[PDB]
């Protein structure tokens, strides 16, 4: 696998999204999985609808949370996802609604990836495109952050409770990272964007559970 990965510069990454008022972060996380496959197979870039998985998706608790796997399984068994522009977000659960023409993308399963290893996380971002992960985001020093590869030793490996996305991984002066796609808002972290610190020890969880959808 490469040293250092950045689907953002390959085109594989849409614009960063504001979850607003709607716990979320798990319909965010998943489309944006999905909108890596459905750039490296077709060429297209767009927004496919956390909505659609909000509001369908009944193994998750929509505005409550959930996990991207129900959601990889839903969009499968559903024969596909709306686009945004078809489905857009409300920020709040909604009956699940039927678009005729909304269909903008497929899913065929998904594969986890091995708990707890890292670099069996970084070489399915090196191979597959940007992969759905779990963490503990519950540190003040994580919700505040702002520059530099975010570590902090009281992160607990097992209290996952944010998902995002894993847009590739690198180094920086020294510190290995995960470059991760966060849904709150360009106007939080770095544009969005948090630099995780990588192979220290499954730090916030990154590995635990990460996973990613077929296409
Ligand atoms: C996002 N946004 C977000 N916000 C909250 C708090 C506001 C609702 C919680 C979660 C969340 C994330 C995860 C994840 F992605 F990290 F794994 C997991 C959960 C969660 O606790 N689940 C249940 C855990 N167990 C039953 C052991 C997953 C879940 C939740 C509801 C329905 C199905 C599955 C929560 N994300």
């Amino acid at each position: 696998a490469p040293d250092s990965v950045d689907y953002r510069k390959k085109g594989y990454v849409t614009p960063v999204k504001n979850q607003g008022q709607c716990g979320s972060c798990w319909a965010f996380s998943s489309v944006g999985a999905l909108e890596g496959q459905l750039k490296k197979k077709t060429g297209k870039l767009l927004n496919l609808s956390p909505q659609n998985l909000v509001d369908c998706v009944s193994e998750n608790d929509g505005c409550g949370g959930g996990y991207m796997t129900n959601a990889f399984q839903y969009v499968q068994k559903n024969r596909g996802i709306d686009s945004e522009d078809a489905y857009p977000y409300v920020g709040q659960e909604e009956s699940c609604m039927y678009n005729p023409t909304g269909k903008a993308a497929k899913c065929r399963g998904y594969r986890e990836i091995p708990e707890g290893n890292e670099k069996a996380l970084k070489r399915a971002v090196a191979r597959v495109g940007p992969v759905s992960v779990a963490i503990d985001a519950s540190l003040t020093s994580f919700q505040f952050y702002s520059k530099g590869v975010y570590y902090d030793e009281s992160c607990n490996s097992d209290n996952l409770n944010h998902a995002v996305l894993a847009v590739g991984y690198g180094i920086q002066k020294g510190n290995k990272h995960w470059i991760i796609k966060n849904s709150w808002g360009e106007n939080w972290g770095n544009k969005g964007y948090i630099l995780m610190a990588r192979n220290k020890n499954n730090a916030c969880g990154i590995a635990n559970l990460a996973s990613f959808p077929k296409m």
